[PDB]
DNA sequence: CGTCCAGTCTAC
DNA sequence: TAGACCTGGACGG
């Protein structure tokens, strides 16, 4: 997913998991190519914060727990299909590609990491991407200024619509949030990026957040349904670009579909 | 059947 | 930059 959906994943695992002990091992598929988490405790807590478009897991052991064990930091990302579930340990969804099992008392439960298409990943470590920007959600001054501080990086030659996937500067911000932040604007997509953020030096890093922002705040899970088919439909409804009816569309250069109204700008294809 | 479509990562 | 990495749903013949 992108910022939201991240942001609500680790929502969900921080209320899904506040009274549920784990124990044993951290269990991965054996088709997934990321590393085996090597963590065992008889006893231990999860919880999760996430910042722009990775999640970090923290697994923090009980007192007493044996084998003697500190608490380890796992960072995700999600790729395309990427996905947090509490499911019953039997009935494990079709591509839970890493596993953490409840401890008795009570129902035997997985927290799931799910990624049909596998271009999620994960680092042993809890520590962000380096090189990626604030988070669009939670960091938005340190953001906003990280954009206003470096307009002469090269990346801001590109098309705003190819610089706001550029995870250096718009950390959150993926293929839906572009097309429904520049709609909010009606900035052609292919107006030049440098042009459009050097004139501000609601404006364009303003909606970075806060439309974002009305994703979370619509609860549910955004571009997902892990909360039921309501949620998603509320969600495909505060869509008003993306995807929608009338809208025209182009592939910026990296083959991504750019959502649009009406002047593509001044460096369309 | 078949094609086409839905965020990094890294080899040229 | 262009192709690689994946699975499944939508749609066409």
């Amino acid at each position: 997913g992108q910022g939201p959906e991240l942001h609500l994943a680790s929502q969900f695992v921080n209320e899904a998991c506040r009274a549920l002990v784990f124990g044993g091992c951290v269990e991965k598929s054996s088709v997934s190519r990321n590393p085996e988490v090597p963590f065992e405790s008889s006893a231990y807590r999860i919880s999760a914060s996430a910042r722009g478009k990775e999640l970090r897991l923290i697994l923090s052991p009980l007192p007493g727990a044996q084998p003697q064990q500190e608490p380890l930091a796992l960072v995700f990302r999600f790729g395309m299909s990427g996905s947090f579930q509490l499911v019953p340990r039997e009935e494990l969804p079709r591509h839970a590609h890493l596993r953490f099992y409840t401890a008795p008392p009570g129902p035997r439960l997985a927290l799931c990491f799910v990624d049909i298409r596998r271009f999620g990943r994960w680092d042993l470590g809890g520590k962000w991407q380096p090189g990626r920007g604030p988070c669009v959600l939670q960091e938005y001054q340190q953001f906003r200024e990280n954009v206003l501080r470096n307009l002469a990086d090269k990346a801001f030659d590109r098309p705003i619509c190819e610089a706001l996937l550029d995870q250096r500067f718009f950390n959150g911000i993926g293929n839906y949030l572009r097309a429904e932040i520049l709609y909010r604007l009606k900035i052609p997509p292919f107006e030049k990026a440098r042009s459009v953020l050097e004139a501000l030096q609601p404006d364009l890093l303003e909606l970075c957040h806060s439309v974002p922002k009305e994703v979370v705040q619509l609860g549910g899970r955004g571009y997902g349904s892990e909360s039921g088919e309501e949620d998603f439909a509320a969600f495909r409804a505060w869509l008003r670009c993306y995807g929608m009816p009338g809208m025209s569309s182009l592939q910026d250069r990296h083959g991504r579909t750019i959502w649009f109204q009406g002047d593509p700008g001044p460096l369309a294809p």
